[PDB]
């Protein structure tokens, strides 16, 4: 799988030729202390005054190369590696957002920043240090076998000073052969966790097929919705969900309905294959992801806050449109204003200390205050996860309220006197609707007063 | 932390002297090549004749004797490592548990393992290189000083005036070297926060946010990083050269008063040859020597593991005994109230049968489930003491106390490595490995780890096999069984409601049930049906526990059983 690798690599094809470079006037240089160790043996025997006092120059001058050499090829590899292990990282995160989300349920976010940071480095450096170690042999091993074959000839038969500097060039191949059938346990080792992030490299994609910049129509219309679990059983039985324009419909479902799973198939997660979703000739990928997931916002049960300044998480999702007085009918309309300046000044409160400033209630306050803000066409309700009783329960519920009355909203069922308010009642039950119309032919029937007496 | 790894290899007192000898000899041969020039030299310039015959015998030696060597330390040296992490990684899962509540409760352990169990592998590996170079690099270096020392005492300024500049340089580099690398694992920790956060938080960034601002975020936080490291690595692969040439200049000045005219070492030809070559051959060792800094110090800086064990109070175990299988873990009045909210539990007095199955009912997030987990010290409990069989938990030792207890978690019982070292047990003596595996093989998950690669005899724990939420519930559910605890803690809502090997896992719990206590939180009618007794709370407390037709009876219980 390390051809793909080298695509890589091809950006630095230009720097690349220094380490050849490096690498080779190392070689050059532990080639040549065999040229040395000649050079004194003939000096000795000759007694060549001028040379033979030259000589610590020549030591000198032997080692200043060999280090320059070593200096600027372990630099250059190590630049190369560095790149390289930035560029896969910054590619991997860049694929990693787009995928579906299905892959974030069952693994763990421990698994993927393991993967994404550690598998990474390993890879990088077992590739680095294979890469370093197989050029550093081949160029020495050529180099000493050149100066072998220029002397002595042929040694395939076993398998003055100059006997000296052959048996010298002879014993230098030691270490670098020892390296050489040592390269294969390095890359078996880097072998080992290449497939799981070059496996991850591609793992599918969710894309726009639809591809249309407008969104702005504000009517949503699911038929037929059905979800097979895993392929292995259906969550959801066969349900039309028209949704009318700016009116607001309230949803209540039994145990084990998709609830979430439902919803998040209209905010284009978790697409449905088998369904019918058509308004104004608009296909299941009626704009985009990107389209689709601007023009509607969730407002999710789960309620998490990004551990960055509050200047950061006021306007997420909209970065160019930051506006101190939009933050600040914002904070008016939902109550968490004062939550939010009490301990920090408000401006830049810079949340930190893993959340510690802020407690629960006021993190679900400054989730429902973004969702206020976001002032989408449509907007998905789910508080039912959330604490039915809290310190500020009757001003979060009012928020929500003034946000369900912004525009089109269909509620998630999150309290029995939120949906009884609401005017438009739906209730499907294990994936088929029994009752629709106005409230008041199912307050008459019945059947939702004992679930939400239940409830 | 080196005061504290050297305590780690001392234990192994028999297996430390049989590790130095083969770099001992190798050593021995090095310097030896010195000795075998010196008589090449006076071979060839006399008239000697059998060196014709001496020569291939001396040199077959010479290799017979370094490969024997080197094959027999570098093995010794492996197992050492081998068994000096394999040391560390017990003190780490034996310390892993028991290290406050609120550690445990805020970061679930998703992540608090992995980056312990990456911090273990990098020292494992810089511990490994670092020793084998230091000692193998420090041998030979010695031996050959020694030889050089022996052939001419006299030549003694090599040592003097540039040796203690060496020094100083060196300790510079390396203070340098860690001073980079505090910016590096800065940044380290900053991306690594930013990438978490960005993965916990796909629902907000897909809800109404783009994806190009966080890119953007991480892009600068990588280049960062990057040129960080590009610094660091300058100074890295700058400090090695310079020394070398530092002490190469040395070299060369000694050896030219060395062989200064009207001297030339009183003309022996052979002796001053044998030095200068046995100087020669400390060019690549002391290189190697001086490289070892970086992954060595690399190994020091990362070496946070050794610290965060090293940080841990433990109080409340201060009963000095261990009661082993309690048989009942019941608790009365026991409420307890989380900091800065309202009490999960309040007035409750619930109590665990022996041997009795026993499961909580209840929505998700209630606190049923927090009540059920809250007997491996989930909460503090100051208020409303806790008794157990009649005494207090707090007599039990904290470890004793978790061993002795089992819970089902794939997420926290999942071992980055192959899956025989994933169902590892307390002790490699203490578990045989077919007992272990016979009483796995109740639990028919031994085909699904099969049928994917092998892992007896390859790793195994990929990614693919983790994929598996099935498989990883069936192997910690085998991992509990092998550990054969008094109380069995699981959930059926992580299990797959639909599955091919549904039917064995159902059977494997109900064989699993009558073996021992289990107060498995149950999210799945089958283990519902088969409960024979149930226990329901509201709003984390129980007023009373029925049977099944006492639950039918009741219409208020007989909705809930319909409902699930
Ligand atoms: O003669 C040997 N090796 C030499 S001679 C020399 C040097 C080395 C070396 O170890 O690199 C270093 C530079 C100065 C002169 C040798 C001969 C046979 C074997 Cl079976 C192994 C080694
Ligand atoms: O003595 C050293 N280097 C020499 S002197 C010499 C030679 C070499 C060599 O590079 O092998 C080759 C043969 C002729 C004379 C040396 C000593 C200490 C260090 Cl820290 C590094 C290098």
């Amino acid at each position: 799988v390390y051809l793909r690798l080298i695509s890589y690599l091809k950006p630095y094809w230009g720097v690349a030729l220094l380490v050849l470079i490096g690498f080779g006037m190392n070689s050059a240089t532990e080639v040549s202390v065999a040229k040395l160790i000649k050079f004194i043996i003939d000096a000795i025997q000759n007694a060549s005054r001028a040379d033979l006092d030259w000589f610590p120059l020549l030591i000198i001058l032997l080692v200043f190369f060999r280090g320059l050499g070593l200096f600027m090829g372990g630099y250059y590899t190590a630049v190369i590696s560095r790149s390289l292990v930035f560029s896969i990282r910054q590619e991997v995160y860049a694929k990693l957002l787009r995928l579906p989300a299905q892959y974030y349920l069952d693994n763990s976010s421990g698994h993927i920043t393991a993967k994404i940071m550690y598998n990474v480095e390993q890879l990088t450096a077992a590739s680095s240090e294979s890469l370093k170690t197989i050029v550093r042999d081949g160029m020495i091993t050529l180099g000493l076998l050149g100066y072998l074959f220029y002397t002595n000839w042929r040694l395939t038969i076993c398998i003055a000073g100059e006997f000296v500097a052959y048996i010298t060039a002879a014993g230098l191949l030691s270490k670098p052969v020892k390296n050489l059938t040592d390269v294969n346990e390095k890359l078996q080792r880097g072998l080992a966790a290449a497939h799981s992030v070059f496996e991850l490299l591609d793992l599918p994609e969710e894309q726009n097929s639809g591809e249309l910049k407008p969104q702005l129509q504000g009517a949503i219309r699911f038929d037929h919705v059905v979800l097979n679990y895993a392929d292995g059983t259906q969550a959801i039985k066969d349900f039309s969900l028209d949704i009318r324009p700016g009116e607001t419909v309230a949803l209540v479902g039994r145990s084990g309905a998709g609830k979430t799973s439902l919803v998040n198939m209209l905010v284009r997660f978790q697409e449905v294959s088998s369904g019918q979703i058509y308004l104004d000739d608009l296909p299941i990928r009626d704009i985009e992801l990107s389209s689709l997931r601007t023009q509607i916002a969730m407002v999710n049960q789960q309620v998490v806050l990004f551990n960055r300044t509050v200047r950061e998480n006021i306007a997420y999702g909209q970065l160019h449109n930051a506006s101190d007085e939009d933050v600040i009918a914002a904070a008016k309309a939902a109550y968490a204003h004062d939550f939010i300046m009490n301990l920090p000044n408000g401006y830049d409160t810079v949340l930190g200390a893993q959340g510690l400033n802020l407690s629960g209630g006021q993190r679900q306050r400054i989730a429902i205050a973004r969702a206020i803000l976001k002032n989408a066409p449509i907007l998905i309700l789910d508080e039912a996860t959330s604490a039915l009783d809290n310190e500020s329960e009757h001003f979060i519920q009012q928020a929500f309220d003034e946000a369900m009355q912004d525009r089109t909203t269909i509620v998630i069922a999150h309290r029995l006197s939120t949906i009884e308010n609401a005017d438009r009642i739906v209730v499907m039950d294990r994936g088929q609707i029994v009752e629709q119309g106005t409230h008041q032919e199912l307050l008459a029937k019945h059947g939702a007063y004992y679930q939400l007496h239940q409830r």
